């Protein structure tokens, strides 16, 4: 699926609706980013700028002007067309095609922005700007306001009020539209197919990075060229490290592998984690920890719905985990006292959920301790895990284990929808899948 | 293959040999680099810092101190160990293991660099620093020199002389050692296998990005996780655009596809371009242009040797190209006058060769118009191409064609060695390869 | 006279009255300023910071917090006491004496401002800050807002709204209180005594700078140590240059001298200009131009009152000047057409009036073309002048003449009060004064 | 006296003599400096730039180019002429008159410096630049070097070596020429006349600032418009504060007043301190401390000559002071042990001497603990003092006293010459002077 022109227009108007009359909102594009020397990383548009434009060029600025409660218009600054620059550094939209292509009223050359922007802000009361987001943007905005401030003899005046649009825009991004949900739904499928494939390909002797290659290939073949985040393939003791991206080790018969990978599809992130035996057969000890993480996920998926919160559901997960660990002798004592002592923390130190959207760790206000009441349209991850360090003082068989199972959900009128359930997580279903693949 | 500890030591001493007595060289690591929000691109170490250390962390600084012509020592600043930071943002070397792991004399915490660096520079005559390379580095170095300058009452003195080490270091990087050549030799094989695979997989109806996925998979499976540069898959008229990386189009029966992709293997870049029919069968018109580019490459590979230069060989290529284009009626007139008129330029506007190494467009001095005499150990690309715009005023059958064929070579005592010849480029061999694959 | 503690408190409350509830206003002190090497200029406090504090130290910040419509409090950041620093760079107020001395609620060390300021802004909706006023201030404020923005997990939130307090504060400064008027009244007397003295001392053969010395001495002896602006003593052709401060020439019998000097008394600027014959006797040609400037000033002093504007009075001055110049043959033609042609501009190119206060060119909004209706409490200069260039195409006797006569006034309920009329300006009174002095 | 054109040329050549062949030296002018709002401090040229040019404008850059050991030339960047700018912000030299006026070969507009400077540095090996001296200069120089670095395809190359010219230039400034000595000799006379006048004018009831006014007037009347540093008039307990510049107190019968004031004459600083009874009659206790400071000064003036050092002479002063204080009972014990205990430090905590020149605290290397052997041509202050705090644990009669006596000297072939001896310092001569004045 995709995001429509009409949808981009709706979002702009939605922002304008909340703006004060006599104001302008300034949204800047991301800079290009060096990888080494004259070589650059693949371009990634700023998420907020993308959200309002679906325009994948740098050196661009969207300006939304609200004259009053019924009058408003849009100006885009963007790079000019140029036969030289394009033949080299690749084709450009230019000013002519931009109004029609991107549904803006006017389009001006970025190279003129210092000559033109102050004229657009002259006489307004308010400017909305995300200060500190980019250095080049702050320089342009501050330069425009100084010309207005020092220009009373030329009848110029600066807006005295600057407001951060991020709280407003991020509150919008927090609630996904039907179109957005459809896109994320497809990101979930693509990402899941990748994890299914990783499970099917995995053999002892393969290196962790080989599963990374299989996943990225799968993303690509469905049209999601880039991952939403750096892929994790943590086998054995590497599963205990949360930001493990080296993915440099041989995968050994007997170990578990934790794979956290997500595609980026039309800008929107998938985010799945599956953990499984490298040899296709869970051991007793591996099952004992896996079952606790899986019950945490399965209960959380039953619970998540409008009315509850991440905090509340996290409470139930803590309970499930402390009980499970007490039964294994990894913790000793009363469950309720241990909870109050937060005794689960050496083993479960991540949160259960984060917002998901144009960024994998998406924008939006969580509330104190993530107490915010959930409403339909919110999209989030459910990702319980247990991480027992190699030197943890616990029975030997649990040492050096890292297990996480992560699914992506959307809150609905009566519950939630699981976007990533098409890749399996029940242990019998994992072993069946891997067995089935190993006859080929 | 790999780069040894001993080799890293040799390079450091080689630099020290050329430094003035009573001097210190400051080499800084690359900053981490944001992709979107809290998510980061895969880390890419600065090439020069990497060259002297094989150390893949940010917030690190190599300091090489020359007391005199026989006394010198090395200090490394690097991130301290930290159970918190690592469990999250991934394992760190720390100060204890660093001397032995990386062959430096001393290792100090990066968080102490402002308290310690000025003490290392006190009383020296010369500091070698690459000014403007990184903002954070300039701030550290300038801060260290100001403390020394303003500290005469505490018997401190700053070195009065600052020298850019880049000309010196880049002249070293220009000449590859046996180990480096072995690594690049393997980068060439990996990259070539990827291009062979792309040719074998290509069918009409596949999208350009599908061949990108096949190539990146092949890089990965041989242990080259990342490309050295953003992959180009330019089919049809997209072949006319030199920085085409969108790779977003359906590949059509009848069109050519130009694939320029390279792996990064132990830091060193492969760089191959092959152009071929999407349907496995060159047309007369496609053959007519391809044959001119291929003769240019084949002649260049015969010519490149110690004693000649990129400029001189480029001269012979211009000749080959103008003659070929005159025979097709794409140019009219006397070959020699047309050459003097530079009449080939609308169609051949890139250079023939660039240095290759830790950067795809490698460091090192070219000489005026690339006139520098070649010597053994230099590594470079040979990449003639013809690009006929869709609206070029030439016979219709040549319009909208882009063809490049690129190989990587090293200059040897008596000629050159072709690192990328294991992927085919003779047209009959391309058609045979694709035919053979199409029975499967 | 002086400014009371109570008055400083009133101004703070007056600002607070206009602030939004749940807001904080940040007012920064001026940096110290190098003259050459380790030597500094005499310290000049930022005028706005001074206005609210009467505190003459750098590295100080006034923070006014409005909790709601009845609750507000003040925090001062200032330099800590230190026996070392003071014995050297001079005594300091410190935190203990500050609340009581300066009428603030709380006082904290400036060296703690980055550890404390963000805590004062946490949870507010609005911060009032003068962006771009000082680099060090912007760094402190931006640093405080980033900690709040990135600190949601520690339950911090930044104010989303930033407002420039300068329009508000400068509108306050535009209207002087009884105390302020009394201070300016005394600045006027001091400044005038200085000009009277200059006239009495002036002889041919003295250098322009000698009159500067006489003026600065007079300022000093009445307790106004520093001038409000760099003194102008433009004799002969130097009178034609508006920013003449070299004051390096011998004063010649036959020439006029234009003296523009003002004291700074308790922070408030005097600003007087008197022009007079170096030899104490006006010539016919000097009188002819002087009489036009003086009638302009005398008419302006009759006119200035509540209800009119600088623009309107400037209109009447233009009329007076064009008529005067036509009668001398310096302009030819119809007065009304010449006015419309703005034909007076080569000779009268300054404005007639500027606001006067803590800055000689004081803050406050003028309106388009200075059309703002005057109200009681506004303080301003009246300074018509004629400047005929040495090469002006006019009768020889008028070439190379510069004449200005400037007085300071305050608008009152029924007119204006002249603060500087105690130094003479009628030509007969100037000649009498100089004659009287020349018998001594 | 003054500094000649020829002398400015000599200094430039002297610098060039020491420069490497194939190099350029970049010397920048001082920025203009705000006092409050649109008002500026009196302009003070950077001392080093002044030293080579005698040119008193901002936005100017001297560039000295050494082609080889016999070829060199000078380029000046300066502000262009402009009838508008000058009529307002005052006359300018421009490019036409500059070569001849200031003895440079070529002169270009400052507004072109970014278009022209890199062309002057292209192909040189060395650039001499004072990094960190001014922000605007670093921006210009770094911008010029980046164009050269990134411009190999346009056959540009940057100098790889940057050297600080300050050690070289400051070593030149350390040794004064005959002309410089003549100028300083006159600065000494002017400054001394000012101090004599202060002594003659001083009466109880006058404020400290009144003596400041008398001194500044005297400076001015001899053509030294500005002081070299902020004047100190510390009466009573204010004498104990070294950086006392408030000068705000009533001078009381019975107290001493310490006056430290210096003129700036043709750029060169005078620096004299005299301390004397406000009522013209020293008391026993005042005499007891004064006599120790005066013997320190008189012995130092006998001692200072080529061959000795500030450190060595400071040794003899410490001896004189500890003995004097022991005889008064302000210190108890063995003189030699007390010296070794540095027991004099609570009372004598300043140094004895600093270099004097274009800056009051002049440039030049002191050596460790100021051990540098003195040579003819060095100019320095001799300024012993005793400062007994109001709460010092000493006999009551010595509490709250500050006494310093400072003279300026030049080292000669056989000793020194005292530039400031024309103002008196023997106590009987002070009392005679004040008595004589008090009959008038
Ligand atoms: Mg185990
Ligand atoms: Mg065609
Ligand atoms: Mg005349
Ligand atoms: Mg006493
Ligand atoms: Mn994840
Ligand atoms: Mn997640
Ligand atoms: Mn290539
Ligand atoms: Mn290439
Ligand atoms: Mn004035
Ligand atoms: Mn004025
Ligand atoms: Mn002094
Ligand atoms: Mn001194």
């Amino acid at each position: 699926s995709e995001i429509s022109r009409q949808e981009f227009q709706r979002r702009r108007q939605a922002l304008v609706e909340q703006m004060q009359p006599g104001s302008a909102a300034l949204i800047f594009a991301a800079p290009e980013v060096t990888r080494s020397a004259d070589s650059e990383y693949p371009y990634r548009q700023n998420s907020d700028f993308w959200y309002f434009t679906g325009f994948n060029e740098p050196e661009a600025v969207l300006v939304l002007i609200k004259s009053d409660d019924t009058h408003n218009h849009s100006v885009l600054f963007n790079r000019v067309r140029d036969l030289t620059a394009e033949i080299w550094f690749g084709r450009r939209l230019g000013q002519d095609a931009a109004p029609e292509k991107l549904g803006v009223d006017r389009a001006l050359a970025f190279s003129e922005i210092n000559q033109q922007l102050y004229q657009l802000l002259n006489g307004l009361d308010v400017v909305y700007h995300a200060q500190g987001e980019y250095a080049y943007a702050d320089v342009i905005v501050n330069s425009a306001l100084e010309k207005l401030r020092k220009g009373s003899r030329q009848n110029l005046t600066a807006p005295a009020t600057m407001i951060d649009w991020r709280p407003v825009v991020h509150e919008m991004r927090l609630f996904k539209s039907p179109e957005e949900i459809a896109v994320l739904r497809r990101a979930g499928e693509i990402t899941a197919m990748a994890h299914t494939r990783a499970m099917e390909k995995c053999r002892p002797g393969m290196f962790e990075y080989h599963l990374e290659g299989e996943i990225h290939h799968e993303f690509n073949r469905h049209g999601a060229r880039y991952p939403s985040y750096n892929t994790i393939v943590g086998s054995g003791e590497n599963g205990c490290i949360l930001h493990y991206t080296e993915n440099e080790c041989e995968m050994r018969d007997g170990d578990l592998v934790l794979i956290d990978a997500g595609c980026e599809y039309k800008g929107y992130a998938g985010d799945i984690t599956r953990t499984f035996p490298v040899n296709g057969k869970f051991t007793q000890a591996q099952r004992e920890i896996y079952d606790i993480v899986l019950e945490s996920l399965e209960t959380s998926l039953r619970l998540y719905r409008p009315g509850t919160s991440i905090l509340e559901v996290t409470g139930e997960v803590v309970r499930i985990m402390v009980s499970g660990l007490v039964k294994l002798g990894i913790l000793k004592g009363d469950v309720d006292e241990l909870i109050a002592q937060n005794a689960h923390r050496p083993f479960f130190m991540a949160g259960l959920s984060h917002w998901l959207g144009l960024d994998v760790h998406d924008v939006g206000v969580y509330g104190q301790d993530r107490s915010r009441i959930l409403e339909p349209g919110m999209v989030l991850t459910v990702e319980p895990g247990l991480y027992i360090a190699p030197d943890a003082e616990v029975p030997e068989q649990y040492r050096g284990i890292g297990i996480r199972i992560e699914d992506d959900i959307v809150i609905t009128e009566t519950g939630n929808e699981n976007l990533t359930a098409s890749v399996v997580k029940k242990p019998e279903e994992i072993e069946a899948l891997m067995v089935a693949a190993r006859k080929q």
